[PDB]
C-alpha cells in the first residue's frame, strides 16, 4: 500500500535509533555479565531484545508501505566505561529516541497515517518505560550508594 | 585473561561479518514475508537468529580476553531484489565469512588459543551448513523451476 | 544343519544382489538429500534399510545351513546422474534380483528346502513391492511432468 | 561447496575402511549368534551399526564437498575362524583404520578444512574406543581363561 | 471336507512324531529340573509346549478333512541319561521329524492340498529352529566345556 | 593401545596439576564454610569436584595408552589466609595449569594424538572458565568493596 | 573452639591415611576398569568415594577445632600389579589405618574430646567393613579359583 514518503523517512529514522539501541544495550549487557553484575546484564539483555522487537515491527510497516528499510546506516553507539556511565549513556540515547518519536507521530497525524501513529505510540510507551527504569537506577545509586547498588546487581 | 591482540582483531572481524549477516538475513526474511513466501521468510529468520547467537558468543569471548567488541562498524549488506538474487547474496556473504573464519583459526592455532579456535570451528560448521542450504535452494530452482520453487515456499 | 550345496550357492547369490542394492539405494538416498529432494531421500533410505534386513536373514540362514556367507564380493552398483536415471537404475537392479530369486526358489523346491523357499518368497514379495513403487514413480513423472514430480519430493 | 580434491580422496579412503568394517563386524556378529555366544553377537552388531553411521556421515560430507562417494570398492574382510581370531581380526582392521584417519586429519589441517577434520576426529575417537574394547577382551581371555570368557558371552 | 487319504495318513504320521516329542521333551525338562539345571528345564518345557501346539493344529486339520486323528500309537521315546545324551536324543528325534515333514509336503503339493502344505511348512520352520537350538547347545558344550555349560544352566 | 611416551608424560603432568587443584580447592571450600561464607564454600566445592572429574578422564586415558598414572607426586598447594588471598592463589594455580595444557596440546598435535588433544582442549575450556570466575570475583571485590563482597557470599 | 593440639595431630594423621586410600583405591578402580573387570572397578570406586567422605568430615572437624588440615603430605600409595596384589595392598593399607584410628580414639578419650572420638569410631566401623570385604575377596579367590573369581567380576 503506497505510503507517505515523509512517513517512511520518519519510520526509517526511528528504525535507525532502534538499531543503535540494540547494539548499545547488547554490548552493555555483556559488559555487565563479564564484570559479574549478572542482574544488570540480564535486565539490559531484555532491553536489547525489546528494541529488536520494535525494529521488527518498523521493518514490517515500512515494507507494507512499499518503502526500503534501512538497516545499513548505523549511528553512534554510546558505550560507557562503568555502570553509572552506561546507564547515563542509555538514558541519553532514549531521550533522543523519544524526541524523534514525537516528531514522527506529529507527521503521521498530519497525513492521516493513523496506523503508523499507533505503532509509534506503542514504541514511545516502551521507551518511556525504559527512561523510568534508567532514572530510577541512577536515583538508587544516590540513595543506597554505588557499592550497595552494584552488590544488589551481582546475582539474578 | 589477557588475550593475543591479533586473535582479538580476528574475533572482531568475524563479529563484524556476523553483524552484516544478522541484518541482511533479517531484512531478507521480512521481504519474503511481505511477498507471502512465508516458508522462506521463516527459514531466513532462523538464519538471522543463528547469527545473533554466534555474535553473542564472539562478544563474550572478546570481553573475556580483555578486548573491546566492535559493534559500531557495519559492513556492506548485500540486499537482493528477488528470491534468486537474495539467495545468491546470502551465499556470497557466507563464502566471504568462511574465508575469514579459516584465517582466524590459523592464527588462533599459531598462538595456541585453542579455546578461541574451537569456538570459531563451531561457527564455521554452522556457516558451512548455511552454504549447503543456499547451494541446495539454488539447485532446486534449476530442477523444479522458479515458479514451482516459489510456490513450494508460500506456506509454512 | 547341513544344507544343500547349491541352495547355499543360491542364497549367497541373492545375498550378493542385496549387498549391491544396499549400497546403491543408500548412495541414491544421500544424493537426493544433497539435492534437497528429501522425500525421495527418505523413501530411498528406507529401501536401503529393507535390503539390509533381507541380507541379515540370508546371512543367518546360510550360517544355519553350515555355509559361508559371502560379504566380500560386491557387484556393480548402478548409480544414476539425475532422478529419472536413478529410478531406472533401481528398477534395472530389481528386475535382475527377481529373476535370481525365482531361480533360487525353483532349486529350493526341487531339493525340499521349504524353509529357504519361504524366506526367498518373502524377499521376492518385498522386491515386487519395490518394483511397483519404481514403476509408479516413473509413470508419475510422465503424468505430472518432471518439474512437478521433483517439486512434490522436496519436502518430507 | 567445492572441496579440496585430496581431502575428498582421504574421505573416500576412510569410507572404504568403514565399509570393510561394516561387513566384517556384521558377519562376525552373526557367526557369534550362530554359535550361541549372544553377548558377543549383540556387541559386535552394535559395532557394525556404529560403522554404518560413520559411513553415512562421510558420504554426506563428500557429497557436500561435490565429490563422488565410492561405495563400489570393498577391500579385504578379515574373517576369523574362532572367537580369539575374530577379535584379533577386528583389532588388526581398527589399527589400519586409525592410521588412515590420522593421515586424513593431517591433510585436512594443512588445507584448512577444519569441519572435515572435526568429523574425522569424532570418528577416530569412536575407533579408539573400539580398540579399547578389543584389547580388553583379548586381555580377559588371558585372565579368566578362554572357556570362562566364552561362557560369559553366551547370554545377553 | 473330504481330504485325500494319503494326506491324512501323512498328517497322522507327523502327529505321531509330535506326540513322541511332547513326552520326550517333557520328561527331559523334568529331569533337568530334578537335577537343578533349571534353565535347561524351562527351555525344554517350552519346547514340549511348542510340540503340543503343533499336535493341536494337526488334530484340527485331520478332523476338518474327515480323518481320524491317531493319538493311540505312541512311538519310541529317546530318553537320555545325562545332559549331552538328552540333547542328542532330541536332535535325533528332530532329524527324523523333518524328514517325515518333507515327505508329507511333497505329497500335499502333488494332490494340491496347499493349505495342509502351508501348515506343515510352518511346523517345519519350528522344527528347524529347534534343530538350530540343539546344534548350538552341543557346540557350546564343546566350546565352554561341560562343567561351565551346566553351570550356565543352573539358574533361570 | 601403545601411546607416545612424551604424550603420556604430558598427561601425567596435567594430572599432577589437577591433583593439586582438587586439594587446594577442597580445603579453600571448607575454610570458607568454617567462616560462614557458604556461597563461596559451595562454589569452591564444585570447582574441586570438576577437577576430580578431569583427573578421572586423564587417568582413564593414560591407562588406555598403556602408561602408569601418577597419583603419588603431589605438588605445592597454594593456600591463602583470607578470601582475597585464596582467590588469587586459585588464579595463580590456574594460570600455571593453562600454560601446561597448551604445551601438552602442542605435543599431542605434533605426534597426531588427536583424541588426547581433544580431551586436553575440553579441560582447557573448563580451566579458562575458572579463570573467568576468579578474575570476576577479584574485580567485584574492587567494585562493591570487600565487606559487601563477603556479605554476598554468606548465604547460599 | 580451641581443640587439643595432640587430638588435632591425630586427626591430621587419620586424614593423611584417608588421602592415601582415596588415591590408591581410585587408581585400582580405574585399573580394574581398564582390564574389563568392571564389577571390581565399580566397587573400588565406591570405596574411594567413601574415603573422600571421611576425609571431608576430618577436615571439617580440624577446622572447627582451629587446626590446619594437612592435605599436602601424601604418603605412599600401595599399588598392586594384579587383582590379588591390589586386594592385598588395600588390606595392608586398611590394617595400618585401623591401628592409627585406635591410637587416636585412646587420646581423644583421655582428653575428653568425645565428639572427635565418635567421629573416629564411625570411620573405624567403615574401615572394618572394608577389611571384611577384602578378607572375603581373598578367601573367595581360594575357594572358587582365580579365573572364576575374575570372571565373576567382569560384568557389573
Ligand atoms: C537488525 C537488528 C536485529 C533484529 C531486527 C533482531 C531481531 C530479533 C528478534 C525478533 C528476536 C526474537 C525476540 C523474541 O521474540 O524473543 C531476537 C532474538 C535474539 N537476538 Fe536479535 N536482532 C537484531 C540484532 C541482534 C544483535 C546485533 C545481537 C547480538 C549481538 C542479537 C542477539 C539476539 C539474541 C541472543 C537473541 C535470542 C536468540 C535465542 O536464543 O533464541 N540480535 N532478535
Ligand atoms: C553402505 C553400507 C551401509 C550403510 C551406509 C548402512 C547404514 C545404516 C544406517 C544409517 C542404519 C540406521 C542405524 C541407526 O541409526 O539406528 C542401518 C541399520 C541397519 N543396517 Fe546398515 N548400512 C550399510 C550396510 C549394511 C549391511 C551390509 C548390513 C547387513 C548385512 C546392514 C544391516 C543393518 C541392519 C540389520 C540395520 C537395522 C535395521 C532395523 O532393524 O531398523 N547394513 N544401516
Ligand atoms: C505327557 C503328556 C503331557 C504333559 C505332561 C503336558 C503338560 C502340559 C502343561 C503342564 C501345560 C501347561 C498347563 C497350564 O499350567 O496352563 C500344557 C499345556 C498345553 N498342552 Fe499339554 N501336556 C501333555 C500332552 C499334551 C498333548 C498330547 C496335547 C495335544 C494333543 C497337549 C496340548 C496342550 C496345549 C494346547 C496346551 C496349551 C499351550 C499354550 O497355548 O500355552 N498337551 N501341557
Ligand atoms: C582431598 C582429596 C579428596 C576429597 C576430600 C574428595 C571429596 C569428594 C567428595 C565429598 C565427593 C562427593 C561424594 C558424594 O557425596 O557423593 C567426591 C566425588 C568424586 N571424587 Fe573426590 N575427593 C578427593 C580426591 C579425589 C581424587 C584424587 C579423585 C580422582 C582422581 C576424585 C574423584 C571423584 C569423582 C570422580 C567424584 C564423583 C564426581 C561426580 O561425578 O559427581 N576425588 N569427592
Ligand atoms: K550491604
Ligand atoms: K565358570
Ligand atoms: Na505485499
Ligand atoms: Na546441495
Ligand atoms: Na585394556
Ligand atoms: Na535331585
Ligand atoms: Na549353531
Ligand atoms: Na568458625
Ligand atoms: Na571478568
Amino acid at each position: 500500500m503506497k505510503g507517505d514518503k515523509k512517513v517512511i523517512q520518519h519510520l526509517n529514522k526511528i528504525l535507525g535509533n532502534e538499531l543503535i539501541a540494540i547494539n548499545q544495550y547488547f554490548l552493555h549487557s555483556r559488559m555487565w555479565n563479564d564484570w559479574g553484575l549478572k542482574r544488570l546484564g540480564a535486565h539490559e539483555y531484555h532491553e536489547s531484545i525489546d528494541e529488536m522487537k520494535h525494529a521488527d515491527k518498523l521493518i514490517e510497516r515500512i515494507l507494507f508501505l512499499e518503502g526500503a528499510p534501512n538497516l545499513q546506516d548505523l549511528g553512534k553507539l554510546l558505550i560507557g566505561a562503568n555502570t553509572q556511565e552506561m546507564l547515563q549513556c542509555d538514558l541519553n540515547l532514549e531521550l533522543k529516541a523519544t524526541k524523534d518519536l514525537r516528531e514522527a507521530i506529529v507527521h503521521c497525524e498530519q497525513v492521516h497515517d493513523y496506523v503508523s501513529r499507533d505503532l509509534l505510540k506503542d514504541i514511545l510507551e516502551s521507551e518511556e518505560e525504559h527512561i523510568d527504569y534508567l532514572e530510577t537506577q541512577l536515583g538508587l545509586i544516590q540513595k543506597v550508594g554505588l557499592e550497595n547498588y552494584l552488590q544488589s546487581h551481582m546475582h539474578e
